């Protein structure tokens, strides 16, 4: 389409407020000081959004993330606080912004926009102060039961919306479901896995592609196989049992590399806890066949962790609360 060439020449150099589209076709060039910002709260000045001149990380510098990449900020300008993401500029992948750019789903993080500034693309989000479900297993040492069904029940309503969309998530886990502050509203973040999948509906490991999290990894991702979409139901039933454990699937003591246990051990349905009612077994079970082709779509696990979770009684559970004990 070289008719977007004069529209993202005009954004070229620049720092502009705009819509989903431009932010899109902008971060395609991503492989000085340039972006778009989607939201009023976010605002440039004079053709400019640069770290702590126009926009001011928090004074005592912590860092979230796998790799301390997420930070709080304020806007200078306006007082709004957010969340930024820093990406190293070399290993940007473009999906990462066109994947999510123009998506509107309540379990979905909302993007404010991203900005290139040198090796960096600072990549903006709603800060959800309730925190990522991963801090909240850490905090509180598993999940019970029913909060879990809750949150799986969530995730995967906002896989039903990306796959629904031919949008791979490629890292479901804890850490990139985040929380509002009452515990009540989860929503997916974190699209730098992500992929485009084709019209026909269903690689991964070639190209330009960032495998995602590896006790999560689905076996047919582990064997060099064809993915679709059917690799997220995998990671969220792996997440499932990290809710429920407060530990990772596969974690115990081996030497030598965990990618061969996962392509030629059965899969790990002997850590759902034996507690467990039935039909919550049954879910993760149904998400955790080794052939994709048996496995539970995201609409079809949503539905029925839906039901396991009414078959425990609903949400009933603190919202923190309590400490329980792992293993
Ligand atoms: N936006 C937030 O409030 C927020 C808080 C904590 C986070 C994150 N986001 C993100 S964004 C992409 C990845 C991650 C990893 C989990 O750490």
């Amino acid at each position: 389409v070289p008719v977007e060439e004069y529209l993202v020449h005009a954004l070229q150099g620049s720092v502009s407020s705009g819509q989903a589209h431009s932010l899109a076709s902008l971060a395609k060039t991503w492989s000085d000081n340039e972006g778009v910002l989607l939201t009023e709260k976010l605002k440039p000045v004079d053709y400019e959004y640069r770290e702590e001149v126009h926009w001011m990380t928090h004074q005592p510098r912590v860092g979230r993330g796998s790799f301390g990449e997420v930070h709080r900020m304020k806007d200078k300008q306006t007082g709004f606080q957010c969340a930024v993401k820093k990406v190293r500029l070399e290993v940007f992948r473009v999906e990462e912004l066109v994947a999510c750019a123009g998506l509107s789903s309540p379990r979905i993080v909302p993007l404010y926009g991203a900005v290139r500034e040198g090796p960096w693309v600072n990549i903006f989000m709603e800060l959800l102060e309730g925190g990522s479900l991963g801090q909240l297993i850490k905090q509180m040492g598993c999940l019970p039961e029913d909060r879990a069904l809750y949150y799986l029940g969530q995730a995967l309503e906002g896989l039903e919306y990306l796959h629904t969309r031919r949008i791979l998530h490629g890292d479901v886990k804890a850490d990139n479901v985040l929380l509002s502050s009452d515990g009540s509203r989860a929503a997916l973040c974190d699209f730098g896995h992500a992929l485009c999948l084709q019209p026909d509906g269903l690689s991964l490991l070639t190209g330009d592609y960032i495998p995602g999290t590896e006790t999560h990894m689905a076996p047919e991702v582990v064997m060099g196989k064809p993915c679709d979409a059917k690799v997220d139901i995998w990671s969220s039933c792996c997440m499932m049992l990290h809710m429920l454990n407060g530990c990772h699937p596969w974690t115990q003591y081996f030497r030598g590399p965990l990618c061969l246990k996962i392509a030629s051990e059965p899969p790990p349905i002997r850590e759902i806890p034996p507690s467990c009612a039935p039909l919550t077994a049954q879910a993760i079970q149904e998400g955790l066949r080794k052939e994709p082709v048996h496995r539970a779509s995201a609409m079809e696990l949503r539905r029925k962790v839906g039901k396991a979770l009414q078959e425990v009684g609903g949400l009933k559970s603190p919202w923190k609360g309590e400490y329980k004990e792992p293993r």
